[PDB]
């Protein structure tokens, strides 16, 4: 407690302003501060959980030294939509490591469902999560309903403590062997999909890597990241947001704004 929120931050001006919730967590590895705010409730994943998707994939490739190399071919049935890289490879298969490099990079749901399949489907990735000791999420769903966003809905949800504290044990901690979790953060950092969120209040002489979400209704959308400030330790954050109507727009601005406060509570000049 003695070293969250040292300094506050106007969050709740800014929600306000969107007309909805944002929800905050950040933590300094260094000294272990953090910001807080809503960072206990739930809040949809939307395509967030495809990192920690690929992450399941990495910490089974520990035991399958094959895996990644596997080659997957898939129906068009398969394609669903928003697979901008799967829908390139439909005649030819993707590797069980392209499919989760198109997942995190790309959000691309096709590789997503494959890759759900490949670990026993939502309960086999929640089970992962849960053996990280990650107590809060939960993956009811596949693509695409699992975005519907259902005020008060649990399934298919996570809170913004959960997920940094998660993506700390894998990107920095232990919970995946070395070579494992560099793959890992590689893919992060190559995320095409992030720049107007997290990136956006991250100076561009840092290294960043990020994962979205973007659910398409109830203002819902999501970030978060690991970011490496020059000269200090690194920053995990999670950046979440939903709205009461269905037909609320979510929006980029206000998830940079957050990380920006997030940052500033933190003390770490940008
Ligand atoms: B997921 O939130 O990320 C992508 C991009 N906005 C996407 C598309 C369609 C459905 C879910 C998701």
């Amino acid at each position: 407690h003695m070293l969250t929120n040292l300094v506050a931050e106007p969050f709740a001006k800014l929600e306000q302003d969107f007309g909805g919730s944002i929800g905050v967590y950040a933590m300094d590895t260094g000294s272990g501060a953090t910001v807080s705010y809503r960072a206990e409730e739930r809040f949809p994943l939307c395509s967030s959980f495809k990192g920690f998707l690929a992450a399941a994939v990495l910490a089974r490739s520990q035991q399958q030294a094959g895996l990644l190399d596997t080659p997957i071919r898939y129906g068009k049935n398969a394609l669903v939509p928003w697979s901008p890289i799967s829908e390139k490879y439909l005649t030819t298969g993707m590797t069980v490591a392209e499919l989760s490099a198109a997942a995190v990079q790309y959000s691309d749901n096709a590789a997503a469902n494959l890759l759900l399949k490949e670990l026993g489907g939502p309960a086999g990735l929640t089970a992962f999560m849960r053996s990280i000791g990650d107590t809060t999420f939960r993956l009811d769903r596949w693509e695409l309903e699992l975005n519907s966003a259902i005020p008060g809905d649990a399934r298919d949800t996570s809170s913004p403590r959960a997920v940094t504290e998660s993506l700390q044990k894998l990107t920095l901690g232990s919970a995946l062997a070395a070579p494992q979790r560099q793959q890992f953060v590689d893919w992060l950092k190559g995320n095409t999909t992030g720049n107007h969120r997290i990136r956006a209040a991250v100076p561009a002489d840092w290294a960043v890597g990020d994962k979205t979400g973007t659910c398409g209704v109830y203002g819902t959308a999501n970030d978060y990241a690991v970011v490496w400030p020059t000269g200090r330790a690194p920053i995990v954050l999670a950046v979440y947001t939903r709205a009461p109507n269905k037909d609320d727009k979510h929006s980029e601005a206000v998830i940079a704004a957050a990380a920006r406060l997030a940052l500033e509570g933190l003390g770490v000049n940008g």
